[PDB]
Protein backbone atom coordinates (compact mmCIF):
# COMPACT_ATOMS: atom_id res chain seq x y z
CA UNK A 1 0.00 0.00 0.00
CA UNK A 2 1.13 3.47 0.95
CA UNK A 3 4.87 2.78 0.60
CA UNK A 4 6.32 5.46 2.87
CA UNK A 5 9.93 4.88 1.76
CA UNK A 6 11.23 5.52 -1.75
CA UNK A 7 13.69 2.66 -2.18
CA UNK A 8 16.61 2.58 -4.57
CA UNK A 9 17.92 -0.87 -5.40
CA UNK A 10 21.44 0.07 -4.27
CA UNK A 11 20.25 1.45 -0.93
CA UNK A 12 22.34 -0.06 1.89
CA UNK A 13 21.00 -3.13 3.69
CA UNK A 14 19.65 -2.58 7.20
CA UNK A 15 18.27 -6.01 8.06
CA UNK A 16 14.81 -4.56 8.65
CA UNK A 17 13.18 -3.26 5.45
CA UNK A 18 16.19 -3.74 3.16
CA UNK A 19 17.76 -7.15 3.55
CA UNK A 20 19.20 -10.28 2.02
CA UNK A 21 16.74 -13.12 2.48
CA UNK A 22 16.20 -16.78 1.75
CA UNK A 23 12.90 -18.31 0.65
CA UNK A 24 11.51 -21.39 2.49
CA UNK A 25 11.81 -23.29 -0.79
CA UNK A 26 14.19 -26.16 -0.10
CA UNK A 27 17.70 -26.06 -1.51
CA UNK A 28 20.64 -23.86 -0.55
CA UNK A 29 19.74 -20.81 -2.64
CA UNK A 30 21.97 -17.76 -2.58
CA UNK A 31 20.32 -15.06 -0.48
CA UNK A 32 18.67 -12.35 -2.58
CA UNK A 33 18.19 -8.66 -1.86
CA UNK A 34 14.59 -7.81 -0.93
CA UNK A 35 12.64 -4.70 0.08
CA UNK A 36 9.83 -4.51 2.61
CA UNK A 37 7.49 -1.90 1.13
CA UNK A 38 4.68 -2.22 3.65
CA UNK A 39 3.85 -4.31 6.70
CA UNK A 40 3.66 -7.94 5.54
CA UNK A 41 4.59 -7.04 1.93
CA UNK A 42 7.98 -7.53 0.27
CA UNK A 43 9.38 -6.99 -3.22
CA UNK A 44 12.12 -9.22 -4.63
CA UNK A 45 13.55 -7.82 -7.89
CA UNK A 46 14.78 -11.20 -9.15
CA UNK A 47 13.49 -13.66 -11.72
CA UNK A 48 11.63 -16.37 -9.81
CA UNK A 49 13.86 -19.44 -9.97
CA UNK A 50 12.99 -20.19 -6.36
CA UNK A 51 9.33 -21.12 -5.81
CA UNK A 52 9.21 -24.17 -8.11
CA UNK A 53 12.14 -26.65 -8.29
CA UNK A 54 11.11 -27.64 -11.83
CA UNK A 55 11.25 -24.02 -12.99
CA UNK A 56 14.80 -22.97 -12.18
CA UNK A 57 16.14 -22.00 -15.60
CA UNK A 58 15.19 -19.01 -17.73
CA UNK A 59 16.07 -20.22 -21.22
CA UNK A 60 13.24 -20.77 -23.71
CA UNK A 61 12.38 -24.49 -23.92
CA UNK A 62 12.56 -26.06 -27.41
CA UNK A 63 8.75 -26.22 -27.67
CA UNK A 64 8.08 -22.76 -26.21
CA UNK A 65 4.92 -20.93 -27.24
CA UNK A 66 5.73 -17.91 -29.42
CA UNK A 67 4.88 -14.23 -29.05
CA UNK A 68 2.36 -12.98 -28.11
CA UNK A 69 1.43 -16.00 -25.98
CA UNK A 70 4.81 -16.20 -24.23
CA UNK A 71 7.99 -14.14 -24.18
CA UNK A 72 11.51 -15.20 -23.21
CA UNK A 73 14.72 -13.35 -22.33
CA UNK A 74 17.04 -15.14 -19.89
CA UNK A 75 18.77 -11.83 -19.21
CA UNK A 76 15.74 -9.72 -18.28
CA UNK A 77 16.09 -8.46 -14.69
CA UNK A 78 19.74 -9.48 -14.33
CA UNK A 79 21.30 -6.05 -13.73
CA UNK A 80 21.22 -3.57 -10.87
CA UNK A 81 19.66 -0.91 -13.09
CA UNK A 82 16.84 -3.19 -14.24
CA UNK A 83 16.17 -4.21 -10.65
CA UNK A 84 16.03 -0.59 -9.57
CA UNK A 85 13.54 0.20 -12.33
CA UNK A 86 11.53 -2.90 -11.41
CA UNK A 87 11.37 -1.92 -7.76
CA UNK A 88 10.31 1.62 -8.66
CA UNK A 89 7.74 0.35 -11.17
CA UNK A 90 6.16 -2.09 -8.73
CA UNK A 91 6.05 0.59 -6.05
CA UNK A 92 4.33 3.06 -8.36
CA UNK A 93 1.66 0.49 -9.21
CA UNK A 94 0.94 -0.06 -5.52
CA UNK A 95 0.44 3.68 -5.11
CA UNK A 96 -1.91 3.70 -8.10
CA UNK A 97 -4.00 0.89 -6.61
CA UNK A 98 -3.91 2.49 -3.14
CA UNK A 99 -5.15 5.78 -4.60
CA UNK A 100 -8.54 4.15 -5.22
CA UNK A 101 -10.97 3.39 -2.41
CA UNK A 102 -11.26 -0.12 -3.81
CA UNK A 103 -7.52 -0.71 -3.83
CA UNK A 104 -7.24 0.73 -0.35
CA UNK A 105 -9.79 -1.85 0.79
CA UNK A 106 -8.05 -4.72 -1.03
CA UNK A 107 -4.58 -3.88 0.26
CA UNK A 108 -6.02 -3.64 3.77
CA UNK A 109 -7.64 -7.08 3.43
CA UNK A 110 -4.34 -8.46 2.20
CA UNK A 111 -2.33 -7.09 5.15
CA UNK A 112 -4.94 -8.50 7.55
CA UNK A 113 -4.88 -11.89 5.80
CA UNK A 114 -2.07 -13.43 7.85
CA UNK A 115 -1.75 -17.12 6.92
CA UNK A 116 -3.20 -19.25 9.72
CA UNK A 117 -0.89 -20.77 12.32
CA UNK A 118 -1.71 -24.40 11.57
CA UNK A 119 1.82 -25.77 11.66
CA UNK A 120 1.69 -27.94 14.78
CA UNK A 121 0.72 -31.61 15.07
CA UNK A 122 -0.55 -31.00 18.60
CA UNK A 123 -4.14 -29.80 18.12
CA UNK A 124 -3.73 -27.66 21.22
CA UNK A 125 -0.59 -25.86 20.07
CA UNK A 126 -0.56 -22.88 17.73
CA UNK A 127 2.44 -22.88 15.41
CA UNK A 128 3.48 -20.92 12.33
CA UNK A 129 3.89 -22.80 9.06
CA UNK A 130 7.52 -22.43 7.95
CA UNK A 131 6.59 -21.87 4.31
CA UNK A 132 4.70 -18.70 5.30
CA UNK A 133 7.95 -17.03 6.37
CA UNK A 134 11.18 -15.78 4.89
CA UNK A 135 14.58 -16.00 6.52
CA UNK A 136 16.14 -12.57 6.90
CA UNK A 137 19.93 -12.34 7.27
CA UNK A 138 21.08 -10.48 10.39
CA UNK A 139 24.31 -8.52 10.93
CA UNK A 140 26.14 -11.56 12.31
CA UNK A 141 25.05 -13.70 9.39
CA UNK A 142 22.44 -15.56 11.40
CA UNK A 143 18.89 -15.78 10.09
CA UNK A 144 15.69 -14.42 11.57
CA UNK A 145 12.39 -15.96 10.48
CA UNK A 146 9.83 -13.32 9.51
CA UNK A 147 6.15 -13.86 8.72
CA UNK A 148 4.79 -12.17 5.60
CA UNK A 149 1.66 -12.26 3.46
CA UNK A 150 2.79 -11.18 0.04
CA UNK A 151 5.88 -11.13 -2.13
CA UNK A 152 6.08 -9.50 -5.55
CA UNK A 153 8.79 -11.31 -7.51
CA UNK A 154 10.05 -11.21 -11.10
CA UNK A 155 8.64 -13.73 -13.58
CA UNK A 156 10.16 -17.15 -14.19
CA UNK A 157 11.23 -18.27 -17.68
CA UNK A 158 8.11 -17.02 -19.49
CA UNK A 159 8.38 -13.30 -18.74
CA UNK A 160 4.70 -12.57 -19.36
CA UNK A 161 3.24 -15.49 -17.41
CA UNK A 162 2.09 -13.67 -14.26
CA UNK A 163 0.48 -15.66 -11.45
CA UNK A 164 0.20 -16.31 -7.74
CA UNK A 165 2.49 -19.03 -6.47
CA UNK A 166 2.59 -20.40 -2.95
CA UNK A 167 4.26 -23.23 -1.07
CA UNK A 168 2.08 -26.25 -0.44
CA UNK A 169 1.72 -28.35 2.68
CA UNK A 170 2.26 -32.12 2.74
CA UNK A 171 -1.36 -32.68 3.80
CA UNK A 172 -3.05 -29.28 4.12
CA UNK A 173 -4.57 -27.48 1.13
CA UNK A 174 -3.73 -24.02 2.43
CA UNK A 175 -5.30 -21.90 -0.32
CA UNK A 176 -8.52 -23.91 -0.14
CA UNK A 177 -9.03 -24.80 3.52
CA UNK A 178 -9.40 -21.30 4.95
CA UNK A 179 -5.83 -21.23 6.28
CA UNK A 180 -4.12 -19.20 3.60
CA UNK A 181 -0.46 -19.16 2.63
CA UNK A 182 2.10 -16.50 1.76
CA UNK A 183 1.54 -15.51 -1.84
CA UNK A 184 4.35 -14.95 -4.33
CA UNK A 185 3.18 -12.98 -7.33
CA UNK A 186 5.27 -13.43 -10.44
CA UNK A 187 4.87 -10.03 -12.05
CA UNK A 188 6.68 -7.49 -14.18
CA UNK A 189 5.91 -3.76 -14.54
CA UNK A 190 8.18 -3.65 -17.58
CA UNK A 191 5.84 -5.28 -20.07
CA UNK A 192 2.13 -5.18 -20.79
CA UNK A 193 -0.44 -6.82 -23.04
CA UNK A 194 -2.55 -5.59 -25.92
CA UNK A 195 -6.25 -6.01 -26.67
CA UNK A 196 -8.54 -4.74 -29.40
CA UNK A 197 -11.58 -2.55 -28.78
CA UNK A 198 -9.57 -1.57 -38.30
CA UNK A 199 -10.18 -1.63 -34.54
CA UNK A 200 -7.73 0.28 -32.36
CA UNK A 201 -4.90 -1.59 -30.64
CA UNK A 202 -4.83 -0.80 -26.92
CA UNK A 203 -2.60 -1.69 -23.99
CA UNK A 204 -3.69 -3.02 -20.61
CA UNK A 205 -2.83 -0.73 -17.72
CA UNK A 206 -0.27 -2.64 -15.60
CA UNK A 207 -2.10 -1.49 -12.45
CA UNK A 208 -5.12 -3.51 -13.57
CA UNK A 209 -2.89 -6.53 -14.20
CA UNK A 210 -1.32 -6.22 -10.76
CA UNK A 211 -4.72 -5.68 -9.12
CA UNK A 212 -5.90 -8.87 -10.83
CA UNK A 213 -3.12 -10.87 -9.19
CA UNK A 214 -3.73 -9.13 -5.86
CA UNK A 215 -7.32 -10.34 -6.04
CA UNK A 216 -6.11 -13.91 -6.58
CA UNK A 217 -3.73 -13.32 -3.67
CA UNK A 218 -6.65 -12.24 -1.49
CA UNK A 219 -8.58 -15.43 -2.22
CA UNK A 220 -5.47 -17.47 -1.51
CA UNK A 221 -4.55 -15.62 1.70
CA UNK A 222 -8.01 -16.34 3.14
CA UNK A 223 -7.87 -19.95 1.92
CA UNK A 224 -10.97 -19.59 -0.25
CA UNK A 225 -9.44 -20.06 -3.70
CA UNK A 226 -11.39 -22.32 -6.06
CA UNK A 227 -9.64 -25.43 -7.36
CA UNK A 228 -8.53 -24.66 -10.94
CA UNK A 229 -10.10 -27.96 -12.01
CA UNK A 230 -13.50 -26.30 -11.53
CA UNK A 231 -14.41 -24.63 -14.82
CA UNK A 232 -17.38 -23.27 -16.75
CA UNK A 233 -17.93 -23.02 -20.51
CA UNK A 234 -13.94 -23.23 -20.70
CA UNK A 235 -12.49 -20.91 -18.05
CA UNK A 236 -11.82 -21.66 -14.39
CA UNK A 237 -14.30 -20.53 -11.75
CA UNK A 238 -11.40 -18.81 -10.00
CA UNK A 239 -10.57 -16.75 -13.10
CA UNK A 240 -14.17 -15.84 -13.95
CA UNK A 241 -14.94 -14.47 -10.48
CA UNK A 242 -11.62 -12.62 -10.39
CA UNK A 243 -12.15 -11.04 -13.79
CA UNK A 244 -15.78 -10.20 -12.96
CA UNK A 245 -18.23 -8.24 -15.08
CA UNK A 246 -20.01 -9.82 -18.03
CA UNK A 247 -18.24 -13.18 -17.91
CA UNK A 248 -19.09 -13.78 -14.25
CA UNK A 249 -22.57 -14.78 -15.44
CA UNK A 250 -21.13 -18.08 -16.67
CA UNK A 251 -20.50 -19.13 -13.07
CA UNK A 252 -23.12 -21.61 -11.88
CA UNK A 253 -25.09 -20.07 -8.98
CA UNK A 254 -25.49 -23.42 -7.22
CA UNK A 255 -21.77 -24.17 -7.46
CA UNK A 256 -21.18 -20.71 -6.00
CA UNK A 257 -23.36 -21.49 -2.99
CA UNK A 258 -21.61 -24.83 -2.53
CA UNK A 259 -18.28 -23.08 -2.00
CA UNK A 260 -19.66 -20.28 0.19
CA UNK A 261 -21.08 -22.95 2.48
CA UNK A 262 -17.90 -25.02 2.24
CA UNK A 263 -15.65 -22.14 3.24
CA UNK A 264 -18.14 -21.14 5.89
CA UNK A 265 -17.50 -24.46 7.60
CA UNK A 266 -13.77 -23.98 7.06
CA UNK A 267 -13.86 -20.71 9.00
CA UNK A 268 -15.80 -22.48 11.76
CA UNK A 269 -13.10 -25.12 12.07
CA UNK A 270 -10.51 -22.37 12.43
CA UNK A 271 -12.53 -20.80 15.26
CA UNK A 272 -12.77 -24.13 17.08
CA UNK A 273 -9.02 -24.67 16.70
CA UNK A 274 -8.48 -21.23 18.23
CA UNK A 275 -10.73 -22.09 21.17
CA UNK A 276 -8.96 -25.41 21.73
CA UNK A 277 -5.52 -23.78 21.84
CA UNK A 278 -3.32 -24.00 24.93
CA UNK A 279 0.29 -23.65 23.76
CA UNK A 280 2.06 -21.36 21.31
CA UNK A 281 5.50 -21.46 19.69
CA UNK A 282 7.71 -18.44 19.09
CA UNK A 283 8.65 -15.30 20.98
CA UNK A 284 7.10 -11.88 20.32
CA UNK A 285 3.61 -13.34 20.01
CA UNK A 286 1.34 -14.16 22.93
CA UNK A 287 -1.37 -16.73 22.21
CA UNK A 288 -3.93 -14.04 23.06
CA UNK A 289 -2.35 -11.68 20.53
CA UNK A 290 -2.49 -14.30 17.78
CA UNK A 291 -6.04 -15.36 18.59
CA UNK A 292 -6.86 -11.67 18.23
CA UNK A 293 -4.98 -11.44 14.94
CA UNK A 294 -7.11 -14.25 13.52
CA UNK A 295 -10.25 -12.83 15.09
CA UNK A 296 -9.39 -9.73 13.05
CA UNK A 297 -8.67 -11.70 9.89
CA UNK A 298 -11.75 -13.93 9.81
CA UNK A 299 -13.97 -11.33 11.51
CA UNK A 300 -14.82 -13.75 14.30
CA UNK A 301 -17.24 -13.01 17.12
CA UNK A 302 -15.88 -13.26 20.66
CA UNK A 303 -18.02 -13.68 23.77
CA UNK A 304 -17.33 -12.49 27.32
CA UNK A 305 -15.64 -15.81 28.07
CA UNK A 306 -13.22 -15.30 25.18
CA UNK A 307 -14.69 -18.03 22.99
CA UNK A 308 -14.66 -17.64 19.20
CA UNK A 309 -17.43 -18.33 16.69
CA UNK A 310 -18.26 -17.38 13.10
CA UNK A 311 -20.98 -14.77 12.57
CA UNK A 312 -22.83 -15.72 9.37
CA UNK A 313 -23.59 -12.05 8.74
CA UNK A 314 -19.97 -10.96 9.13
CA UNK A 315 -18.87 -13.97 7.11
CA UNK A 316 -21.23 -13.09 4.27
CA UNK A 317 -19.89 -9.53 4.16
CA UNK A 318 -16.26 -10.67 4.13
CA UNK A 319 -16.86 -13.41 1.56
CA UNK A 320 -18.72 -11.04 -0.78
CA UNK A 321 -15.97 -8.44 -0.44
CA UNK A 322 -13.25 -10.95 -1.31
CA UNK A 323 -15.05 -12.69 -4.16
CA UNK A 324 -17.60 -10.24 -5.59
CA UNK A 325 -16.39 -6.72 -4.78
CA UNK A 326 -12.68 -7.23 -5.44
CA UNK A 327 -12.78 -7.86 -9.20
CA UNK A 328 -10.75 -6.69 -12.19
CA UNK A 329 -13.98 -5.29 -13.62
CA UNK A 330 -14.49 -3.10 -10.56
CA UNK A 331 -10.87 -1.89 -10.61
CA UNK A 332 -11.29 -0.83 -14.23
CA UNK A 333 -14.27 1.28 -13.14
CA UNK A 334 -12.23 2.95 -10.39
CA UNK A 335 -9.20 3.63 -12.61
CA UNK A 336 -11.47 4.78 -15.44
CA UNK A 337 -9.20 3.09 -17.99
CA UNK A 338 -9.96 0.96 -21.02
CA UNK A 339 -9.78 -2.81 -20.55
CA UNK A 340 -10.76 -5.86 -22.59
CA UNK A 341 -14.43 -6.77 -22.04
CA UNK A 342 -14.07 -10.55 -21.82
CA UNK A 343 -11.60 -12.75 -19.96
CA UNK A 344 -10.32 -14.69 -22.98
CA UNK A 345 -8.18 -12.52 -25.26
CA UNK A 346 -8.14 -13.62 -28.90
CA UNK A 347 -6.16 -10.62 -30.14
CA UNK A 348 -3.12 -10.65 -27.90
CA UNK A 349 -0.07 -8.43 -28.23
CA UNK A 350 2.95 -7.80 -26.01
CA UNK A 351 4.77 -4.52 -25.49
CA UNK A 352 7.86 -3.33 -23.67
CA UNK A 353 7.00 -0.30 -21.50
CA UNK A 354 8.56 2.01 -18.90
CA UNK A 355 6.18 3.22 -16.19
CA UNK A 356 8.78 4.87 -13.96
CA UNK A 357 9.36 8.23 -15.69
CA UNK A 358 6.66 10.75 -14.76
CA UNK A 359 6.35 11.84 -18.38
CA UNK A 360 5.20 8.30 -19.21
CA UNK A 361 2.80 7.21 -16.49
CA UNK A 362 1.43 8.61 -13.24
CA UNK A 363 -0.14 7.27 -10.06
CA UNK A 364 -3.39 9.06 -10.84
CA UNK A 365 -3.70 8.81 -14.64
CA UNK A 366 -1.68 5.77 -15.69
CA UNK A 367 -0.86 6.30 -19.38
CA UNK A 368 -3.75 8.71 -19.96
CA UNK A 369 -1.93 11.76 -18.63
CA UNK A 370 -4.20 14.72 -17.91
CA UNK A 371 -3.37 17.99 -19.68
CA UNK A 372 -1.70 16.21 -22.58
CA UNK A 373 -3.17 14.95 -25.83
CA UNK A 374 -3.14 11.51 -24.18
CA UNK A 375 -5.87 12.45 -21.70
CA UNK A 376 -8.88 11.89 -23.94
CA UNK A 377 -10.32 8.73 -25.49
CA UNK A 378 -7.79 6.53 -23.70
CA UNK A 379 -5.22 7.88 -26.17
CA UNK A 380 -2.55 7.05 -23.61
CA UNK A 381 -3.45 3.36 -23.84
CA UNK A 382 -3.73 3.46 -27.62
CA UNK A 383 -0.55 1.76 -28.83
CA UNK A 384 -0.62 3.67 -32.12
CA UNK A 385 -1.42 7.13 -30.73
CA UNK A 386 0.97 6.79 -27.78
CA UNK A 387 3.52 4.80 -29.76
CA UNK A 388 6.59 6.05 -27.89
CA UNK A 389 5.38 4.28 -24.75
CA UNK A 390 4.76 0.87 -26.32
CA UNK A 391 7.49 -1.08 -28.09
CA UNK A 392 5.94 -4.14 -29.71
CA UNK A 393 7.91 -7.35 -29.21
CA UNK A 394 5.58 -9.06 -31.66
NI1 LIG B 1 -23.53 -12.03 -22.96
ZN1 LIG C 1 -6.02 -14.70 -13.18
Amino acid sequence: PFVNKQFNYKDPVNGVDIAYIKIPNAGQMQPVKAFKIHNKIWVIPERDTFTNPEEGDLNPPPEAKQVPVSYYDSTYLSTDNEKDNYLKGVTKLFERIYSTDLGRMLLTSIVRGIPFWGGSTIDTELKVIDTNCINVIQPDGSYRSEELNLVIIGPSADIIQFECKSFGHEVLNLTRNGYGSTQYIRFSPDFTFGFEEGAGKFATDPAVTLAHELIHAGHRLYGIAINPNRVFKEVSFEELRTFGGHDAKFIDSLQENEFRLYYYNKFKDIASTLNKAKSIVGTTASLQYMKNVFKEKYLLSEDTSGKFSVDKLKFDKLYKMLTEIYTEDNFVKFFKVLNRKTYLNFDKAVFKINIVPKVNYTIYDGFNLRNTNLAANFNGQNTEINNMNFTKLK
